């Protein structure tokens, strides 16, 4: 395809399909700026949030709105991991991740200020689209290295091969890249 | 004194005083991870958002939670402009800017997909702390060059210099770094 149509919690959109590798096509989700879809995806996921989760962690800047809206509906705080160290950080813990996009070295970074918020806590990862499990595996290694246990993974979409323990609101198929 | 007290609409916080420059400390405000404080600042600013504003534009990742909450409260859409070009963007428009603290080159980027959301519309720039205005005149010119009209600047705090063309909820001084 060229754009992939999809409807999530009653909100209708047409996701663009773009080349992401050798010649790879995936439908691109962007919640950044989409107040409506953000709030819908969040109200739907909050209902399917295991009550034992105490804290939310998100790796992507695009899912910060979903993580914030999710935090407000559930009352559970949320933590933001970044791709590099930021001047506001304290004694960040970093974990290295290699990409599918370019195969370049990537970092996943946790603010040192957020450790008392992860340590001893049951964590749910929150992402906009959870893919194969390369950055996913690294985020939980990051979280678990500072004291948290990942007990759930939430997203808007699952992608590629259909996992079982993600709480998603839909699944996107892989496409022929044209 | 290692921290600066602050109060927003009944939410009390104590901001760490941390060093940002050669001889300078600032009170650190971070809405990423503070759901309670974000929602408070957004309720207070909605009350003070000039009613002719049709769109909210923010340049910082750190104020994305406030821009989103603000868009939910007021019903007006929100735009996130970035510091580099991103893979989701379509036909991006850019602007040159010299930052402060880094004092090195910065870029300000508006997604082309965001120009219809700004062209011909009355705009509010949204930020978490307006200190310098390195990005304030550069962001305003980027917006006005594609058709937008900047009619307001919103923020939680002004810093150092008490800007007057800003709608803020408080003012933060500079500190001497122990």
């Amino acid at each position: 395809m060229r754009t992939y149509p999809v409807e999530i919690a009653g909100v209708r959109r047409e996701l663009p399909i773009v080349q992401v590798g050798p010649g790879v096509a995936v439908a691109l989700l962007n919640l950044l700026g989409d107040t409506e879809l953000t709030e819908a995806a969040a109200e739907a996921l909050a209902k399917r949030l295991p009550p034992e989760v105490e804290v939310l962690v998100t790796p992507e800047v695009k899912a910060v709105p979903l993580a914030h809206a999710l935090s407000r509906i559930t009352g559970k705080p949320y933590v933001v991991a970044r791709k590099t160290e930021k001047p506001y950080m304290i004694n960040p813990v970093s974990r290295q991740v290699l990409s599918i996009t370019t195969g370049k070295p990537q970092l996943l970074v946790l603010d040192g200020a957020d450790i008392p918020r992860v340590r001893g806590k049951k964590v749910a990862i929150v992402d906009d689209v959870v893919s194969t499990g390369s950055t996913l595996a690294g985020l939980r290694e990051l979280i678990e290295s500072v004291g948290g246990e990942v007990v759930a993974v939430l997203a808007v979409f699952t992608e590629g091969t259909p996992r079982q323990d993600v709480v998603a609101l839909g699944h996107l198929p892989l496409f022929k890249p044209e």
